[PDB]
DNA sequence: ATCAGAATCCCGGTGCCGAGGCCGCTCAATTGGTCGTAGACAGCTCTAGCACCGCTTAAACGCACGTACGCGCTGTCCCCCGCGTTTTAACCGCCAAGGGGATTACACCCAAGACACCAGGCACGAGACAGAAAAAAACAACGAAAACGGCCACCA
């Protein structure tokens, strides 16, 4: 399991470089350890002297259902828990839409194609509707009510804002069992804050951390991570553990497809977005 | 070199007013004496200024080298000088008034001087923390160089 980074400030870590990993989003004892020596010392603040130090006494310590029949066809059986899925496609083609039905639905019974646990949503684009989880709830027959008591919501404003929220996210989903954290236009923070050629490398860094985060905080707490990208990285293929093509079929019906799982065929499913649901296309 | 004209120097004459001298007076300098005190001198202490040696190391020093700056030259143009003409107000003389500066006299209060006292300020001690030093580090800058971009040439 999981060696939280406050036992490194045993090993004679000073307290304010713990914190300082912190914040760049380092929880474990196993997370410092097995990452090399420029993750440590990228970070503001921090000498190869202190990474060093860090490293060395870090060794010393170290299927949620979609809603759509077809889709969890495809999926065979719904979303893993614990891993990363990464739905890239283009605008419209229900992105959004399927993220508000997972919200709900990973509260469903594990009987039902559910998780038995409580959603977390952050949203980076503004697209978050509670009344669309009432329509999911409803659908299901679960309380609305319920359902946004059991989603907890952030909008993160910027990239570094979207890093920090892990923070009190890795904290809070340890009281409370959950079982889906959803993040969505997760790439689009990356593109208006780092618009530059120069600081490319910058957000490439931010956003493998995050990834590595995301990856961590799966294994944790056995969730099942959902990102959204709109495609208008290479870096992404090894953290999303599925990859989902989606494409818009006029109207409202919107066809996916799998273009990489080493598990899950190649293939595609249709389905619609239904004002209850992500539900199956009845033509 | 020349020569004309403008400026300066020199020589003499006339006048005038300020410098030099004389006389009365008065008060400021002189003389003699007295008395308090300040500084001249003796003497003692002990501070610190000087002398020296040794070690270290940072600053000085000599040299090589490259280039930016001082300097000379040239062209241009502008604005100041010099000179003639018009204007104005500075100046000189003369008068009027009043106001303020100087003078004298009287008064009183404010400050020196003395005394008595006492508390604030001033050596000594102590402790403790801001900053100096050291070290690491971040880092901002400088700038070689190169990579890109842009600009031009020819004629098609």
């Amino acid at each position: 399991g999981p060696q939280p980074i406050s036992r490194l400030e045993q090993c004679g870590i000073n307290a304010n470089d713990v914190k300082k990993l912190e914040e760049a989003g380092f929880h474990t004892v196993e997370a410092v350890a097995y990452a090399p020596k420029k993750e440590l010392i990228n970070i503001k603040g921090i000498s190869e002297a202190k990474a060093d130090k860090i490293l060395a006494e870090a060794a010393k310590l170290v299927q949620i259902t979609t809603g759509s029949k077809e889709l969890d066809k495809l999926l065979q059986g719904g979303i893993e828990t614990g891993s990363i899925t990464e739905m890239f496609g283009e605008f419209r083609t229900g992105k959004t839409q399927i993220c508000h039905t997972l919200a709900v639905t990973c509260q469903l019974p594990i009987d039902r194609g559910g998780g038995e646990g409580k959603a977390m949503y952050i949203d980076t684009e503004g697209t978050f509707r509670p009344e669309r989880l009432l329509a999911v709830a409803e659908r299901y027959g679960l309380s609305g009510s319920d359902v946004l008591d059991n989603v907890a919501y952030a909008r993160a404003f910027n990239t570094d804002h979207q890093t920090q929220l892990l923070y009190q996210a890795s904290a809070m989903m340890v009281e409370s069992r959950y079982a889906l954290l959803i993040v969505d236009s997760a790439t689009a923070l990356y593109r208006t804050d780092y618009s530059g050629r120069g600081e490319l490398s910058a957000r490439q860094m931010h956003l493998a951390r995050f990834l590595r985060m995301l990856l961590r905080l799966a294994d944790e707490f056995g969730v099942a991570v959902v990102i959204t990208n709109q495609v208008v990285g290479n870096i992404i293929a090894h953290a999303s553990t599925t990859r989902l093509y989606l494409r818009k079929g006029r109207g409202e019906t919107r066809i996916c497809k799998i273009y990489d799982s080493p598990c899950l065929p190649e293939a595609e499913a249709m389905f619609a977005i239904n004002a209850d649901g992500v539900g199956d296309a009845k033509d």
